[PDB]
């Protein structure tokens, strides 16, 4: 049907065709007769893996013989989403499939909706080693992504009564036809015990041993015969575990939780000892794989460092530092010096919030208990760092408390940001703000200890599911003028400011949006029976709730508006549907009632008369991976409203970019890096500057001051307090106000009256739409640095010490 | 190689050959560089699952077409043991196979040895089970296996220092190439929750519910392209289970443990709440299932006995009786005696065993939380049956009692026997004598008042596995002198009597028989380091440890011949190896003390210099199905001692028959018919009968009065006693010296002089092989009546009301 989606020829739409049925009948034991949608989706799958796994050999045979470097990507969170697409796309397979299954009688999208999601993640970290395994593979580096395979991912958000439900997401129950489970390659994971000291050394002894059991998942580059692995670890028990009979074979339960579930939460730390014992878990199986794997290559650990590379994803890792010791010393009787300097040439750590609730601070009590060993290894680094320190600062007795790993006070804890940074070569923040606030503010210390150590890789995205996979409308009418080189190259995207003023590129990029906005019209209406017009502005929000993200700050420009109309209905306003979306973690109570607060907003705007089809509010259920496919190609306006300083990069505002939605937001993370390559004048920017936050902190934030000012958000508090969007429980609210008028953290009222004006600004251009669709024009033709290929090339050749290729494998 | 093992046909290797490789590549992921054993043997399953789908899928579719009465054989237990050859067996496929492998450079049988066996089961109950599904297909009978898909099935058994260590027997560990996993007919089951009463009948509310998930397992016939189906239900919390957050997702375990583990007891009753739960869980599925299949055919349930037949196996799938009136009357609104008339035409009740501590009898008061509707239902059926008691037995009120299902008492419990028999139209022994006892004695009431439910169905062997499978040597000097027709037909057997005298048949006989012997002692050597004389007298009892299979009564033999060595050194003894195997329950405190005190005998007599290799003592580790295929070809003379009127049938005697081993025995169970077939001089039979038993029992057994009148007895309690079998722990064998001479139910010492004295006579015969031979073939040639063929053949016509069929489905 359409170009960048591959040829269909003759022999290849035979084949899948014959191979489709051999599976429906052999794999899954089914005649046409008796089949269902569900069915044919599985034999789907089963054919295009059957394409994956020639390459899959290959590849890995091919590192075995060449002996590169190998590049660990370690996280406990891959968002993977769903599989089958981007298969296809990266096989060149997808207008063959679409032929072979229509021949069948059958709707491939229809298929397509059928799997589940590997929801393995949160929200941006998880979904960053997703887009950067893309990268890797499309890249044709030697790279391997290793975590945890939850049996239950993020769970499944259902809105009940206007409240946020939560349910299991069992996405395993039809089975995963992607991964291939390898128990041979099993290996043993040890936990509490204690230490006994020899003439020869500690020894970690008397453990509880929990077996680690490989699973492998293919990941494909981008049409060069490249297919990577990631490898994700399944707690199970050994068989003589526990060994009245029944209860002891019913506790090996209680060795397997450790893979059960993925913790919910999102910038945010909870020490709980299960969630301790999983970011070990992982770390111990991995640890020993890439030894493994190096010892049987083609005794010297010396070389070690040129040809392994361990990236740590956050510090929830962050034990591979201590365990890397643990290996090097205790069992291969390396010096502590020379295990530490092979330690710090393969480590590097990657931080990705400055928010300090989220830090990473374990109780040494846990430690002691469940990882003993560690512990004292931990306390020998802090040791010899702090040496290292008071050499290079003597006399300074608060850097010294400031820089210790082990943290003073009512519980003694470890500081893991402060154990990345002392074990790790490379530091880097995920976008050039973030990266200058990390060597200015918390951890400055550490960048005037070890300036070298300090680097900025700024984020970025998949254009292979972010732009070809979700969007081939706009893939196609771009690669009718320019080629397909730019989906491995997105650099080349510039060429597109040539079209600026084409009439005919013009009238195609809007066309493109208008049958997109059609399209997720029309999903929702069938999947939820929620009306909306086509023709209003798509105002979307979608992302995690957290305070910092300020999804009350939208919530008070809808009331706004909403009010503007109703004091003067009968003048003219550009139509607005506004969508927000997103999951709240469990135990976050005011994230829960910012969920309820914009429900009950729709309940109000969506049902009143006056307002008819000028203003609607929609809550997104269950935004996952796959929703943000189909909402982000349909978004006229992209909300990145987070206080300036908080938001460490984001990338769902890099996703909007390059599907042709305009940005508001505030100089925060990546969306200053984006005005600045789109240019100022293109980019709907309002709000406090971090200098302008520091300032207001200084003098004390006051938020009566503004409720006093501003007659407009005065009524907006009143209406909120008196129940107008709450009539049967009138103060359900309360705990709202008060956190806005007494304790906000992130100063919402203090950017209202900018936000309120520069949304009019946006409501000015919408009405022309010539000039809207140029402007969107400037906004697709720059977002080329924002390509995870960029990202991952910078990692590359500035940490890992390792060349890309763009260069294809025989087929 | 062998006639029977089929053609290997150029083109079938060929293509055998190339679907090996195929598997190997795209399945299994691998190369022939890095491939396994393992792996390779997944790759022969692959192939030769692939034969059996279009069976299956074209069985299954000629059943809805043709539309017969469907046999449904309910069982908590089904002891399957391996696939793969029992599959290429039934398929023809094995000379091909062996070839193809061959040309391969692979050894089959190697590869063969790789595959778990399915122990869901304990013992014979369980196997019985196995040769059910295997005669039923074979016969072309309509017929299905329902039971529990039990994660860890028996315990695998280690000997450690001589006693039994029990492991988790984690059989699912490499995936299981056979099972189809069906997630589309999940189903639920209900739980707890209390009965509500409207004006239009019972409600039962507020319940638990589990998810039960079918797996589908293809059972083929023998050579007729008949494949059945054994559906295994694996229990599954729903999503919104116990939907803080984390602890919610990890006590879905609670409802999951259902299926987790097979309970070890084999003839024992433990009233655990948890056992209750899997009875219930198996029967509610079934049942729901079996009514769907029923009204999906082609409201009248008038039909339902017509079109359904109901087998249980033993009391532990009884609730089917109660289920299925509560499903007629609550949920389709039948009438009460309407309900209870489809009920007993369509159930039927097989018992095996009459010792009075396996027997079911739950309390109350679980019944009235777990499942109270039942219990009500269960009630109204014991009220409506005494109300046919009293009538046809007026004024006999101590009937009235005996006869109650509910047992009065301490505890009130209900006896779950009284309830079979009440709502089955069929209740059957399965052997001629202890169909006899249960009319006589435990049932006697109950034959009074319904003469025409019992019946007689003595149980059978398949000859598939327990001929062709384990002993194709046999198999082929059988089918070269009568052809190949006896395997589907074992009657055809008696045509070897005109051999006996043939010389050239007697010689091939004792070949087989000595090449058996070979294999098996060097197996022994191979994967356990025990050497055996392969020239000495095999002497076998291999069964579940119990103390009425009286194992003690070898161990005393055993002893009398170590005894009376020592004494004369050098006078002549035929030599033996006696090997004793078999687990006992976990909780069984004798029956591990039975271990314990076979390998201290084994101590003391394998390491004497006197003795030589004139007596060795053997326990055979972890004995299962896989190893009974080894054993039982390789025997001389087959052990079946059982105190007489304890042992309801056996089959472990049926299968020693058939392969050439000599039966020295009790006339109990089925030794009375296999003694009446062969011929009572060609059997070694000793000890009580049933009648002596009875009238030492009436009198009082007193064993001190055969330790005072047999000196040989005598030496052997004082050897036990003073710890010339245990010199470190004088004392160990206390509990058995006291049970033996105060409290033994079974009468060991009774069966004594008898027994030592038949030894004899057996040691006797062994000195003359041709004549030793000339009654072995005598006993293979009257095994016929043994078949389960012939049992299924007698349950079709007799209770289930179906004829079976020997042809052909097309293939
Ligand atoms: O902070 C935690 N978890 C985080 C932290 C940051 N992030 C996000 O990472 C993205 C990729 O770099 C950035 O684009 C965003 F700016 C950042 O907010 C995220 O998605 N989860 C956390 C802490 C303790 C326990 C669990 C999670
Ligand atoms: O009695 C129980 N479980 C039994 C009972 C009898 N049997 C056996 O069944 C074979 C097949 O008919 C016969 O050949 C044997 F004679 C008989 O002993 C057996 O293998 N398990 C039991 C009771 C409560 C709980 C669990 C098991």
């Amino acid at each position: 049907q359409i170009s960048v989606r591959g040829l269909a020829g003759v022999e290849n739409v035979t084949e899948l065709k014959k191979n489709f049925n051999r599976h429906l009948h052999f794999t899954l034991v089914k005649d046409r007769n008796v089949a269902t949608p569900r069915d044919y989706y599985f034999a789907l799958a089963h054919t295009v893996r059957d394409h994956l796994v020639g390459r899959w050999i290959r590849t890995q045979q091919h590192y075995y013989e060449k002996d590169p470097k190998r590049i660990y990507y370690l996280s406990l969170e891959f968002y993977m989403g769903r599989t089958l697409q981007n298969t296809m796309v990266n096989l060149a397979l997808e207008n063959a499939c679409d032929e072979a299954t229509y021949q069948l009688g059958l709707d491939m999208e229809e298929l397509e909706e059928i799997e589940e999601d590997a929801g393995l993640g949160n929200g941006g970290l998880g979904r960053l080693a997703a887009c950067f395994l893309d990268s890797m593979a499309t890249l044709g580096l030697a790279a391997y992504g290793y975590g945890i395979r939850y049996e239950f991912g993020i769970f499944n958000q259902k809105i009940c009564g206007g409240w946020q439900m939560e349910e299991a997401d069992d996405w395993l129950r039809y089975g995963n036809p992607w991964e291939k489970a390898r128990p041979e390659f099993t290996l043993p994971v040890h936990f509490y015990g204690r230490v006994e000291h020899t003439s020869q050394g500690a020894k970690w002894v008397d453990t509880q041993v929990v077996l680690a059991m490989p699973y492998d998942t293919p990941v494909p580059g981008y049409r060069n015969n490249v297919v990577n692995t990631m490898r994700l670890w399944s707690a199970k028990a050994p068989n003589d575990f526990n060994l009245g009979y029944i209860q002891a074979v019913l506790d090996r339960n209680l060795a397997e939780n450790i893979s059960r579930v993925l913790y919910p939460n999102d910038n945010f730390f909870e020490g709980k000892e299960l969630r301790l014992k999983q970011e070990y878990f992982v770390v111990a199986a991995t640890l020993q794989d890439i030894i493994r794997r190096f010892k049987s290559s083609k005794t010297n650990f010396d070389a070690f460092p040129d040809k392994v590379a361990i990236q740590l994803n956050d510090t929830h890792p962050s034990l591979a530092i201590p365990e890397l010791m643990r290996v090097l010393v205790d069992l291969e009787r390396l010096d502590w010096d020379k295990a530490w300097e092979v330690t710090v040439k393969t480590c590097a750590y990657t931080n990705h919030t400055v928010l300090p609730e989220a830090l990473e601070r374990w109780p040494v009590h846990l430690l002691e208990t469940l990882l003993p060993r560690h512990l004292q290894i931990i306390y020998e680094i802090n040791q010899r760092f702090l040496n290292r320190v008071a050499a290079a600062f003597p006399g300074d007795v608060d850097r010294l408390r400031r820089m210790s790993l082990v943290e003073e006070g009512a519980v003694k804890r470890i500081n893991m940001a402060h154990l990345c940074i002392a074990g790790s070569h490379a530091v880097n923040g995920v976008a050039r703000i973030h990266s200058e606030i990390l060597k200015k503010t918390i951890f400055k210390d550490f960048y005037e200890l070890e300036p070298h150590k300090f680097q900025n890789k700024t984020n970025g995205i998949t254009p292979r599911r972010w732009l070809v996979l979700c969007n081939p409308g706009l893939a196609e009418i771009i690669a009718e003028r320019i080629g397909e080189e730019y989906i491995s190259d997105l650099d080349q995207l510039r060429k597109l400011l040539s079209y600026v003023d084409d009439e005919a590129f013009i009238r195609d990029v809007a066309k493109v949006k208008q049958e997109n906005k059609l399209k997720f019209a029309a999903y929702l209406e069938r999947e939820y029976k929620v009306h909306i017009n086509p023709n209003s502005l798509f105002d979307v929000q979608v992302k995690r709730i957290h305070e910092y993200k300020r999804q009350l700050l939208n919530c008070l420009h809808v009331i706004t508006l909403y009010n503007r109309i109703k004091k003067e209905p009968n003048k003219f306003v550009v139509p607005r549907t506004v969508m927000i979306g997103g999951k709240a973690a469990p135990g976050y109570h005011m994230a829960k009632m910012i969920i309820k607060l914009i429900t009950a907003i729709g309940d109000v705007v969506n049902h009143d008369p006056v307002v008819g089809d000028r203003l609607r509010v929609i809550f997104l259920e269950n935004y996952r991976v796959s929703l943000a496919e189909k909402v982000i190609p349909a978004a006229d306006l992209s909300e990145q409203i987070s206080t300036a300083g908080t938001e460490a990069s984001g990338t769902g505002n890099m996703k909007f970019m390059l599907n042709g939605a305009l940005t508001i937001g505030t100089m925060d993370g990546a969306n200053v890096e984006m005005a600045e390559e789109a240019g100022e004048e293109n980019f709907f920017i309002f709000g406090m500057r971090v200098e302008d936050v520091d300032r207001l902190d200084q003098r004390g934030y006051n938020a009566q001051e503004y409720y006093d000012r501003i007659p407009e958000l005065r009524q907006i508090i009143e209406q909120l307090s008196s129940g107008f969007f709450s009539p049967k429980q009138p103060d359900l609210f309360k705990d709202i106000v008060n956190m806005l008028m007494h304790h906000d953290r992130f100063k919402v009222f203090a950017d209202y009256e900018e936000y309120v004006k520069c949304q009019e600004r946006v409501s000015a251009l919408y009405k022309n739409p010539r000039e809207w669709t140029r402007m969107v024009i400037r906004n697709i033709a720059t977002s080329g640095k924002f390509s995870s290929d960029r990202t991952i090339a910078q990692y590359a050749r500035e940490i890992w010490g390792v060349e890309p290729s763009r260069q294809r494998l025989p087929a």
